[PDB]
């Protein structure tokens, strides 16, 4: 819609940082059970994440990675799978970029928004995958949701954005690849725009999108200002 | 503990009631995607719940389960999509049970004990499932987390069991084959009993269970009174 925003938020996993290169730089090793292995891991790890807070037992989103890989190489009877789980964690806290990442928020940092993280993701895991990636020099402020003990898409988290950024709701961009991160954001009142890179059917129409696009590079047509 | 419990308390989806046979018994009109997308189908039905109780948007669970089959659906590009989603609704509204759930229900009633269902399922899909199971008259109570439009395992879902059957939490043994719900239920107090039928891989340890068996007729031999 309309564009007088301060501020572009992103999800880091999934949306800035490629979670499918953890299993895919190392598929050799898992043998041919890696994409399956992949999707449970991804699976699980956000189910512990609703589940924890919904029961009231937060833990670190490392630990819920941790818990969540463990239940699948188990699943899946992997020999080795003290290797696996060391060489798969590595892989994890260094994920690589999309293509596009850094550029795009060069290009929107340069553009006068605040450019911020929130994600799930502990600072730790966090932020060596933000240095690996050497995005860490693109970002204003990257903010976690170890920092309250609660889990998007509680309206809490998005809440503390607003607070930290000291901004308002709508004047918020809200990127991610999680149609469920995204009508949690936009029930609470960012703008959201859904990075939808393979063509996913729509999920949570309730929480409209503003707009979506198949690349971080389309962000920028999106938001350039005059 | 072990003997001054005084209710069972069941999920409904996926412990006395078999969710792979909605696709199962439509398998051959789906075709080689079906166990992948009866997969998607369950992940993305549960998905929903907790996602969107997170989030304040309660929707009740034959909606769920509406968006998530159609979501399925969709993802695996699938054909005759109108007539594969009446066929694989009408099998979830009536959904077979295991084969042992009437049984073990109607012995551990006639045991004395409360015998209840606590779902997500809402009444006019539980109570479907439940008359075209046979189910339903084995059952002193059928609990539905539409009362409260709160999902599993919010501990509020499971404070309802207690208040509508006027039982603490140690009187109650709760059984199901998930482990997130029995993680909710352990967490809340219940006594927790899991049935793991394929023989899956420990969850939600915090939460430790009272017993695991991997069939519902073996909780008789362990929990006559
Ligand atoms: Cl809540």
């Amino acid at each position: 819609l309309v564009d007088s925003l301060r501020a572009c938020v992103f999800d880091a996993y999934g949306t800035l940082l490629d979670v499918h290169s953890a299993v895919m730089r190392n598929a050799d090793e898992v043998g041919a059970s890696a994409e399956a292995l992949s999707m449970l891991w991804r699976q699980r790890q956000l189910e512990y994440s609703w589940t924890r807070t919904l029961m009231h037992q937060y833990a670190d989103f490392w630990q819920l990675t941790d818990e969540a890989l463990t239940f699948a190489l188990r699943t899946y009877h992997l020999e080795d799978r003290k290797g696996l789980k060391d060489r798969l964690m590595s892989a994890y806290k260094e994920l690589s970029a999309y293509p596009d990442a850094a550029e795009t928020l060069e290009k929107l940092k340069s553009a006068g928004y605040i450019v911020a993280i929130l994600s799930n993701g502990n600072d730790e895991m966090l932020q060596a995958a933000l240095k690996a990636s050497k995005l860490d020099r693109v970002l204003d402020s990257c903010l976690s949701a170890d920092d309250l003990k609660i889990y998007k898409p509680d309206p809490r988290i998005y809440q503390f954005a607003c607070d930290r950024l000291g901004v308002n709701p709508n004047e918020v961009c809200f990127v991610s690849s999680n149609a469920w991160d995204l009508g949690g954001a936009g029930k609470f009142g960012f703008n959201t725009v859904r990075i939808n890179r393979q063509g996913n059917p729509p999920e949570y129409e309730f929480a409209p999108l503003k707009h979506q696009v198949n690349s971080l590079s389309e962000l920028w047509p999106l938001l350039a200002k005059n």
